[PDB]
């Protein structure tokens, strides 16, 4: 059977509202926390405590062929919390390790 301690003994803020009700489940299947707030950085314990993490988007999806256009996008809030002390982790990479059952430096972002 698929491992159950994807992200046993960390937690989570997700930058996205919709994602979020089934990255819960999903997580919590997997051993771990999640949160859905977006404002919490106001003070960056979040990114200074050792196993605290922000997910991004699936921004990596964006294809070059119309990225003038396409809708994800690079948004400035992700280099704001590069800035704080932590990455912006997307959503695609913890489905990838989900998936693998390999959360070891793609759902990393302290490395």
């Amino acid at each position: 059977m698929k491992r159950k301690s994807i992200f046993k003994d960390k937690v989570f803020l997700f930058l996205n509202a919709k994602q979020y009700k089934k990255l819960s489940p999903a997580v919590l299947f997997g051993g771990g926390k999640t949160d859905l707030l977006m404002g919490e950085l106001k003070d960056a314990s979040v990114l200074d405590n050792p196993a605290t993490c922000v997910i991004d988007v699936a921004m990596t999806e964006s294809q070059l062929s119309e990225s003038q256009s396409t809708q994800p996008w690079i948004t400035s809030t992700l280099d704001l919390l590069q800035s704080k002390g932590l990455r912006t982790i997307p959503e695609a990479e913890i489905g990838l390790a989900v998936i693998n059952v390999s959360t070891e430096i793609y759902c990393n972002p302290r490395r």
